């Protein structure tokens, strides 16, 4: 299964309450299509917040020019798989490691 992190059809809300579910932990990721907005991807991500505990935060991944994508502009992957391993390598300024992809 070449992306189990890809939960393109997923609501904000129904990434957030999926994430926070049974199953998943800290870096516990996904990959849904933009909601609010429409053509570009967003990375939603559990993460642990000393006040409230497990938390769901979103990343939005703009679509490069050339087709690429990038959360920051210093790195622009060729496609969502890079993305995914750069950051599950590290952090790299998001506010968490991307560990496992979410589960369900
Ligand atoms: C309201 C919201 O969830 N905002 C998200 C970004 C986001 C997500 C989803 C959606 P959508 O509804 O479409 O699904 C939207 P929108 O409505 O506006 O279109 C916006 C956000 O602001 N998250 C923080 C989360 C962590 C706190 C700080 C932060 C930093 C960010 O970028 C900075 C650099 C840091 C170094 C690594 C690369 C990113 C981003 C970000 N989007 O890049 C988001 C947030």
């Amino acid at each position: 299964e070449p992306e189990p992190w890809f939960f393109k059809n997923l609501s904000r809300k129904d990434a957030e309450r999926q994430l926070l579910a049974p199953g998943n932990t800290h870096g516990s990721f996904l990959i849904r299509e933009s909601e609010s907005t429409a053509g570009s991807f967003c990375l939603s991500v559990r993460d642990f917040d000393q006040n409230q505990g497990e938390v769901v935060k979103h990343y939005k991944i703009r679509n490069l020019d050339n087709g690429g994508f990038y959360i920051s502009p210093r790195i622009t992957f060729p496609g969502l798989h890079e993305l995914v391993r750069h950051y599950t390598n590290a952090s790299d300024g998001l506010c968490t490691r991307l560990s496992r992809p979410c589960q369900t």
